[PDB]
């Protein structure tokens, strides 16, 4: 799966912001507009047994340039919530369900 970081009209959003993937599927998060961005998973809204420090970017690392990417594979089934650190109060939050 690929998820765009920012909307083309400048909206500070993941596109799509709610998606479904298969267990073991790789998600590539790609800079699209309005960067910098990063991705961080919420430690309270991931399945049990998942270590959020292994699947999140470090809070202070940023994707700064057009086309930059961050990829992560999710295996544990359930719902994961994630957000972009610099834009978290601006509404840049998303959800992925692993089936
Ligand atoms: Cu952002």
């Amino acid at each position: 799966a690929e998820v765009l970081l920012g909307s083309s009209d400048g909206g500070l959003a993941f596109v799509p912001s709610d998606l479904s993937i298969a267990s073991g599927e790789k998600i590539t998060f790609k800079n699209n507009a309005g960067f910098p961005h990063n991705d961080l998973f919420d430690k309270k809204e991931v399945p049990a047994g998942v270590d959020v420090t292994k699947i999140s970017m470090p809070e202070e690392d940023l994707l700064n340039a057009p086309g930059e990417e961050y990829s992560v594979t999710l295996t544990e089934k359930g719902t994961y919530k994630f957000y972009c650190a610099p834009h978290a109060g601006a509404g840049m939050v998303g959800k992925v369900t692993v089936n």
